[PDB]
Parts: C-alpha cells; structure tokens; sequence
C-alpha cells in the first residue's frame, strides 16, 4: 500500500461508509459530492497536491461525502494510525480548535487545565504591571579570602499567590510565553541600574579595584536571548547607565545551544563587545561538551544538586572534580554553587574550585542589605 | 478575568479586525452573516464552545458577526496565545487545520510539501520491513592492546531493491519516533540474539572457548522501545529463546533516555540486577550526561566519532577525550573509542588510558557472513 492508480467515474468510498484512510492526490481530479434523494449536489473539485479522507478518521465518525474520480488518478494512502498518533499528540487547546472546525464543517454542509494555563500567565503578567516584582542580590565569593566579588540578580514575586503557584514554574511561565522580551527588559534595565549604585559606593569609600573588578551576573532565558535586537538593547541599556562590558555577565543555560546557527554569532558578538558568557546548570539539562570545545565561555557553575551530595556519595565528587579540571584545561573559570557548610568549601577549595555562591556566606537579599554586606 | 454581556449585545460584526477570540462560559450566543437588510443565522453556540478564533489564526477579518441571544459570560483568548500554541504544532497537524478552516470558508460564502513528504515515507519504511528489506550488519570491537575482535556492534541495514543498501541514519530517526519502533525493535534484538549464538557456537567448535565464553553482543535499544512496559520481559524470554547467559549481550542506549528518569532508572536496575551490561552511546552530544553518571549503573562509556575525528586536528577536543577516560575510570566504568580510522589515533586513545576500539582502521560494519570469516 504506498500509492495507488484508480480509473475515471470509481466512486473511491460513499458517504456514511466507515473511515478506513485518507489519501492524497498525486495524479489526476476528484469530485466531493453529497446526494439527496435523487439529486447529487457537488461540494468541489480536489486536483493534484490536496488530501480527503481524514474527516472520518480524527473523531472517528462515518463519511461527511461522496467521492469519485472525474479521470485518471494516483492517490498515496494516508493511514488511520497516522493520524491519530499525530492529532492525539497534539496541544490540548490545539486539539479543541479541530474538534470545533470538524464538527461545524459537518454540522454546516448538511445544514479545563489548558483554560487553566491562560488564566495564569494573566495573573502573572497582570503581577509584573502592578510591581510586585523586584530583584534580589546573592553574593559571589572568592573562596580563598572569602571576600566578595560580585553578584547574581535573582527575580522575586511579592505575592502569597506565589506559593500557590510554585517557585520555579512562574519562571518556566514566564520563559515560556512573549512576555520575555518586555519582562527581560526591565530586569536587565534594574540589575545594571543598581550596579552603578554597587560601584559607585565602592569608589566613594576608596575601593576602586573591588569597584573595577565587581560582576552583575543576569539570568537571560533562551527566547529573548535568540529574540533580534537583544545585543542592540542590551547595548544602549549599558549606555543608558554609563558602565563597562567587563563589569557585565550574561548568564544562559546549556539548551541555548541547540539551536546552533542563530546563537552562534550572537554569543560571538556578546564575546567581541566584552560581555562574560557563564554557563549555568551544567551537566544537567543539553550535553555541551563537544559545544564548549568551539564556543567562546568565561565561567562555568557546577550546579547546587553536585555539591550537595558532593560529601553523601563519592560518585558525584569524582564529576566535580572533573568538571573542575577540564574548565582549566578550556582556560574556563568556575563558580561552585550552593555552598551551605565550611567542610563543602573546604572540599571545593582543594579540587581547584575558585569562587563560591550559597548560604554559608550569605543568602541572596535586598539592594539596601547587600549594601552594607560589602562594607566588610 | 472573564466578563459578562447582556442580552442582544453584539460582540463583533463581521469585516472587523480580529483582536481576541472567546471560550462561552454562561449562555448562548448567535453565529449570522447578513445580506442587504436580511439577516442569515448559521448556527447557535452554547457553553464550553470557542468563537473568534478563525482571524486569528490566518490574520484575516471578522467571517460572521456575533450577537449574544441572552445574558453570557465569556473568557477572553488572546491573539498571542493561539499564535503561539498554532505554530508549535506538529507540521502536518497546521494542514489539517488550513484546509479545515479554508473549507469552512470558502463553503460558507459558495510548508505543505516536505510535511505530506513525511507521511509517505513512513509507509516506504514500514512497507519495507514487512516485504524482508531489513538486515543486521555487526561491526568488530577490538581490544587496542592485542589487536583481538572481543565483540561486535549490531547495525542495522536496508537493502532497497531499487535504493539500494542505504544506510540507518535517513530511516532510523523515523522508524524511533514512529509506533513501528516496537514490532522492528523486537525483530532486532531476536536477530541480533540469533546470530550470537551462531557466532558463539563457531568459536567453541574452533577450540576457542574463553573468546566465547567473554564475547560480547552490543545492540541499539531506542528510547520508546526501553521506556515501553513488557521491555525486560520480552528481552528475558528472547535469551531464553536462544538459550544465551546475559554477560554476553550489552544494552546500548543514549543518554536522551534518563530525561524521563523514574520510569527509566528501575528498568536499567533490573536490567543491572539480571547481568546485562549498559553502555551509554554518544556519550556528551545530546542530553547532558554528567548528573547520569551520578544516578545510572553503567558498565561502558563510548567516545564518540565526533570527539575521535578531531582529537589529533585541535588540542580542544582531546582535552575533552582524556578528562572523559580518566571520569570514566574514577566511576569505574570503561571505554570503546569510536571512530578510529588512522594507526595515529588508536596509538593516542592508548596512551590516554582507552582499552577498547571501534572503527575502519580495524574493521567496517559488515554482514555475519563476512564477520565469521574474520573471527579466524
Ligand atoms: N538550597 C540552596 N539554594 C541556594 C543556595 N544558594 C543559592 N541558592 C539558590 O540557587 C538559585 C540560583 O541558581 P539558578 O540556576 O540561577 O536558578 C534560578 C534561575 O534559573 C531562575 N531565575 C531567577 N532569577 C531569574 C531571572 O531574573 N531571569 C531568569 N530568566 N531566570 C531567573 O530561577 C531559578 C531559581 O531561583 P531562586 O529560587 O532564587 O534560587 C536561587 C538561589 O536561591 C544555597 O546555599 N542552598
Ligand atoms: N565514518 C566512519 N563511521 C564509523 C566508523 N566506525 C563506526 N562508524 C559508524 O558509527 C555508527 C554506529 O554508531 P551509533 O552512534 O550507534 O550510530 C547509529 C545508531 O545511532 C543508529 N542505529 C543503527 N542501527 C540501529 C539499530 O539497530 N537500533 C537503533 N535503535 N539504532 C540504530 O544509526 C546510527 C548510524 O548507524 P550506521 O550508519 O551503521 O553507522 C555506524 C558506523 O558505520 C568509522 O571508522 N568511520
Ligand atoms: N465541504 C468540503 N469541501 C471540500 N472537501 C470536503 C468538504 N467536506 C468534506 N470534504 C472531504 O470529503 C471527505 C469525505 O470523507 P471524510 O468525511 O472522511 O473527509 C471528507 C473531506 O476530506
Ligand atoms: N460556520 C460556522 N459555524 C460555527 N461558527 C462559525 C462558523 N463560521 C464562523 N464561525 C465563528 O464565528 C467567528 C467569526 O469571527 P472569526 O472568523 O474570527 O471566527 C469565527 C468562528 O469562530
Ligand atoms: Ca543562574
Ligand atoms: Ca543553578
Ligand atoms: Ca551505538
Ligand atoms: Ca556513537
């Protein structure tokens, strides 16, 4: 069965016969038409390129028409099978939008949790417009003298509704849905706003090495990083606050580079310009391995769910180690993640790991707190 | 947030721009086009049913005004999130809907090509299975100390009668992503298990029982294929078939298969606790690996052709080779190089701790025939 040639005037099926496939036209014409009572009522001509058949088949109904070759024609057969494997799979709201057009297409010729999902990404959205979002700072520290080297901006939702929604999918959300670009926008726009003020108190009590040596780590999402644009924004977005490329570093997780083509250059352009490319929640998630071979990266994070298991099984320490080793052997720089006990850093000090990030120095906090944490 | 209409309220007239479409959560609403002064009702919409989605999809006007025949409630869908949902869809799932939207259209008022491209060539595939085109080809794994054949890959072939032998990679990825993964899955691993004990029962006849008694049959197991219930009990009853002890029959998968996780880890456990040995294939090119190292058994690790081929070109990648070797052999796992084509690459991946080979310099793919020859 793969195609098949059909003579002039064969009715290829009836309607009201069951809904074995569907086929699609190679060769020749047909005529889709209903009968009543005695007079046949021709519904349109199908040439070369198009498919019938598949009404029948999606929600498993009789023939909505008649079908008969006007000449010579070679139909491919489509299968039952096929698409139910397609449609079945399909979006779920996606899913409505065809039962809908099926039903009235027939009607007319004779004649939660998805809602849940939109609903949502309104309330979050809606959130975002009123301010109840705001930004947070988690020192990185320099392992070695414990002394603080930067930060990472984490985005915060000031609602209980919060709770209710879970803590990483209002992200997932978020990420997930065009309200990247004008959200991004604004988080990148107040993390470079208050690294001006970072820095800018830094000098004031003569610390202008710290000053010149002090990273904003921002979390960029993979749609509006691939978004055109971005490198353009980003760029007046640092004129806008007189500051430096070295001073910023841009944060993506390995999936960005599945994509290929369309990050490639604009890593390069980032890379060219001066920004740090850091590379978080890796080994977790898309292989980057032989991608960190050919692309341009300054830091890379061993990820919280190493280290905490890092002393529990001598398994996950050997990675860490690995990961470590190879980083300097790329000329790659490594922040270990999720520090929350004196013997963890100690560990992580030993096997080459050069800067830190958890709770044992300090949660991340509110620009005022983190202020007056770098003041001693 | 949803809002209510009363009674007689039109909601949009038909030639409008279409903003949003609407999902009826209380009353009824009328569906009409209008000629001249005269009015034409075609249909009545209760709750639960969608409206307004049609300009949306393909950004043309209003095709029917709509007036609320009582007091109704409707949820607002925004143009965004069809758009979004729509063009996230599977390929020949968006035909379906344009030639169900341009029917109801254009009998209301009386990238195609590669996706219908698809559809036949699952039949070819299918129909080929089934008219025997298929053949398993194995291909020598070889000890790098001595030179000795210890075991062979099992490759998969189509033997076209008018194609010609093509190779797996233009049908594999089809026939894995596809409901015909089972059936062929099935003949695969019989065949495979067929042919061991062929190649076994020719050794010991040849006084060669130790090179038996450690040969070692590596077969190709998908994803859908493994993570599908009845795997082990299958794979039990086909050893039992051929009457084979299961140190001799390795499991090889991707890592792509420990995305899924809980449904996947107990199988490879079984798999683990009844002898087989798993080796994780194109190991750092796909779904990173790392934190699977952490998690899985594994008795084999394979360096990919990809990492092989450019490991004397650019120092980069065989920084990568040694750091994957030496964490294989931290997790006591071991290692077959793929890919080796030149004296010069083997003699490398053998100082670099590598014990195990694959590749044309030794041997390509080849029929049982040929391979029993070799095996002298
Ligand atoms: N248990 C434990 N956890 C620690 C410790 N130290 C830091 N963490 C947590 O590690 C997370 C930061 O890692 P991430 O991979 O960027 O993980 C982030 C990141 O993927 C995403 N995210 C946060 N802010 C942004 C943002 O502004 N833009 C985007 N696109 N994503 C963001 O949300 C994820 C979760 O954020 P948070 O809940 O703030 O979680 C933070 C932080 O609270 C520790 O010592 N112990
Ligand atoms: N150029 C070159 N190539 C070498 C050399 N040494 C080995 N190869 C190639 O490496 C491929 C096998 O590696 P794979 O990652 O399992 O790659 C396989 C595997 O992913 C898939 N595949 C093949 N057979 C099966 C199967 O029976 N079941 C499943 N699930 N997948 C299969 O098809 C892929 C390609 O298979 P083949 O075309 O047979 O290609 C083979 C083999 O011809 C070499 O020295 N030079
Ligand atoms: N109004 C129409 N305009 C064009 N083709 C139609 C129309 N109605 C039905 N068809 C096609 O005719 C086929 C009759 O069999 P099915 O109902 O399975 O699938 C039907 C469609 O493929
Ligand atoms: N023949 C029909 N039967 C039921 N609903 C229809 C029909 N034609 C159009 N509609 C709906 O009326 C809406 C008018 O606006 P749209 O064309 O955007 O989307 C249209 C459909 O949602
Ligand atoms: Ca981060
Ligand atoms: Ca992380
Ligand atoms: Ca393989
Ligand atoms: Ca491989």
């Amino acid at each position: 069965a793969q195609s098949v040639d059909i003579h002039k005037d064969q009715i290829i099926f009836s309607e009201g016969d069951a809904g074995d496939c569907a086929y699609i036209i190679e060769k020749g014409r047909v005529l889709i038409y209903l009968t009543k009572d005695k007079e046949e009522i021709p519904l349109t001509i199908l040439g070369e390129g198009e498919i019938f058949g598949e009404m029948a088949l999606i929600d498993n109904q009789n023939r909505s028409a008649s079908v008969r070759a006007l000449e010579d024609v070679r139909l491919a057969i489509v299968t039952k099978q096929q698409v139910l494997e397609r449609v079945s799979t399909a979006d779920k709201v996606v899913q409505l939008l065809m039962r809908v057009l099926l039903k009235r297409l027939r009607r007319k010729n004779i004649g939660q949790s998805a809602l849940d999902q939109i609903k949502l990404e309104n309330q979050i959205f809606q959130a975002f417009q009123n301010k109840e979002f705001e930004l947070f700072y988690q020192p990185i520290v320099n392992l070695k003298n414990k002394t603080i080297t930067g930060c990472e901006a984490l985005l915060r939702w000031n609602s209980p509704q919060h709770g209710l929604v879970s803590p990483n999918l209002f992200i997932d959300i978020i990420e997930n849905s065009s309200m990247v670009i004008p959200i991004g926008h604004w988080i990148i726009n107040q993390a470079l706003k208050d690294l001006r003020t970072i820095q800018d108190q830094l000098r004031l009590n003569k610390k202008e090495r710290m000053a010149d040596d002090f990273m904003m780590s921002i979390n960029i999402s993979g749609r509006q990083f691939t978004h055109s644009d971005f490198v353009n924004n980003l760029e007046d977005l640092r004129e806008k606050h007189d500051l430096h490329t070295q001073n910023i570093k841009l944060e993506m997780t390995e999936r960005i580079m599945m994509d290929g083509a369309i990050a490639i250059d604009a890593l390069n352009q980032c890379r060219s310009l001066g920004y740090a490319i850091s590379i978080d929640d890796f080994g977790t998630g898309f292989s980057g391995l032989q991608y960190l071979t050919q692309m341009p990266i300054s830091f890379l994070k061993i990820d919280r769910s190493f280290v905490m298991k890092i002393l529990s099984d001598p398994k996950s320490k050997a990675v860490v180690s690995s990961i470590i080793h190879l980083a300097h052997a790329m000329d790659i720089e490594v922040i270990a993640e999720g520090i929350e006990h004196h013997e963890e850093a100690l560990v992580l000090e030993t096997l080459g790991a050069r800067f830190g990030q958890g709770y044992l120095f300090s949660k991340p906090v509110d620009l005022g707190r983190f202020l007056k944490l770098i003041k001693l």
